[PDB]
């Protein structure tokens, strides 16, 4: 019996995806040498196994390349040699993923996994498949798309604190549809911090912060006036500013219109892309606890706003109840938890 050479590609193959290493195997013999070069002749790095039976590329393979594999096998039954040439994927387009939250970070119990792509994803299912979420302790979750470029992942309920989350975005080599392929892989790992949930009740006009179930702060607040009310629902804490200029046009309301505004404020914590912040409002302290007067934000006293900035982190939860507003859109950017689990779990990959 002569040595037999088997590869994970075949001679003449086209559209070989490069999301996987290329391998050669010997049977009834051992591999004497294996090489793989591109058209230019540039070698691809490989590795033979100690027992001489298996060889595998150890380097990333390129898009739009023709590769040539040469292998020799020897055995008691004589020798064997194959030459294979194959052609890899040639994308029409490349898309790059950006993953949040940031790596190593510790975040609140409402933080979703987010993958944003710089281009429109025609085959959402393929993108979902290439994204591998690991959770410790394990918990079940699901993918949902807020728009054509960004997919989110989260459990049915708020994370239990102390949970490790690993996000492996392995889109390199993956067809995301209409000839779009991943430009790269990205990998983030984060931990879930303390449970922090702040409830804003319009009936009482108090924002109450609860850390691991204990009340630790009680803030009189002035929310949005009836003409421009604060939406009820769940808000996820986003970014935090010592000071910031709030510009109504950044959220699609012309500064120059009636509900327009441009305000320089202190100690602001964004809780929706739609432009809701908890921020310091000295100008309404007499209204806080009593009357709604804002364009939508949660007005608090300077010292309470700064307290919020210092003790609330990305991913903590703010819940608004009993306002005259509607509900905060689930596809807001920070309003993911307002979408019913059955609807979220069903996803929208198609």
């Amino acid at each position: 019996l002569v040595p037999k050479l088997t590869a994970s590609v075949t001679d003449g193959a086209v559209g070989v995806t490069v999301d996987a290493p290329v391998s050669v195997t010997a049977a009834d013999g051992v591999l004497a040498a294996v090489t793989m070069v591109n058209e230019n002749g540039r070698p691809v790095a490989g590795r033979l196994s100690p027992d001489g039976l298996r060889w595998s590329t150890t380097e990333q393979l390129g898009y739009n390349r023709r590769y040539t594999l040469n292998a020799t096998a020897l055995g008691l039954g004589g020798a064997a040699t194959r030459q294979l040439t194959f052609q890899t994927s040639s994308p029409a387009h490349l898309t790059m993923p950006y993953v949040m939250p940031g790596d190593g970070e510790v975040v609140g119990v409402g933080e979703p996994v987010a993958i944003r792509f710089d281009e429109n994803i025609a085959d959402r299912g393929a993108a979902e498949k290439a994204i591998k979420i690991t959770t410790n302790p394990p918990v079940e979750g699901a993918f949902y798309w807020l728009n054509n470029r960004e997919v989110r992942w989260r459990p049915e309920h708020f994370w239990k604190p102390g949970t490790a989350v690993d996000v492996a975005v392995n889109t390199y080599g993956v067809d995301l549809g209409e000839g779009m392929f991943g430009e790269d892989n990205v990998q983030t790992h984060f931990t879930i911090g303390d449970e922090v949930i702040a409830t804003a009740d319009d009936n009482t006009k108090i924002l109450t912060v609860r850390v691991n179930g204990e009340v630790v702060k009680s803030m009189p607040t002035s929310m949005g006036k009836d003409s421009t009310p604060t939406a009820n629902g769940i808000y996820i804490v986003g970014s935090r500013y010592k000071h910031i200029i709030m510009d109504s046009s950044t959220y699609g309301v012309p500064v120059n219109s009636p509900n327009g505004y441009r305000t320089d404020v202190d100690w602001a914590t964004q809780i929706s892309y739609s432009g809701v912040f908890v921020h310091s409002a000295p100008w309404s302290v007499g209204a806080q606890g009593h009357t709604n007067t804002s364009h939508g934000c949660l007005n608090v006293s300077p010292s309470n706003a700064q307290w919020f900035y210092d003790h609330v982190k990305r991913g903590d939860i703010v819940e608004v109840v009993n306002t005259v507003g509607g509900t905060l859109p689930g596809i807001d950017g920070l309003g993911d938890w307002n979408i019913p689990w059955d609807q979220w779990r069903a996803g929208n990959a198609k």
